[PDB]
């Protein structure tokens, strides 16, 4: 629909969460941890083999961005890596405007 927020709303947690496609058949959450390690260690991490796909959140959003810059498109095994923010586009909210 639209791009970027209308400002949102601050959390006791940032929403530094990365999704992690094009996962080989081989990656365990000790892969993805080490994968991560530059980063240090993720505040969750999770891999599903019967759908190909994962997912881990980091500590900051600084961490997150520089994660996606390094990831994004990266070998590993023979395949590609695609590495994207879990949340990005906001939802709808109630505020009118007049001129």
């Amino acid at each position: 629909g639209s791009s970027g927020s209308s400002g949102g709303e601050k959390t006791f947690t940032q929403r530094s969460r990365l999704f992690v496609g094009n996962l080989p058949p081989d990656i365990t959450e000790e892969e993805m941890r080490k994968l991560f390690e530059k980063y240090g260690k993720a505040g969750e991490v999770f891999i599903h083999k019967d759908k190909g796909f994962g997912f881990i959140r980091l500590e900051t959003r600084t961490l997150a961005e520089i994660a996606k810059v390094e990831l994004d498109n990266m070998p590993l095994r023979g395949k590609q890596l695609r590495v994207r923010f879990a949340c990005h586009s906001a939802s709808l909210t109630s505020g009118p405007s007049s001129g």
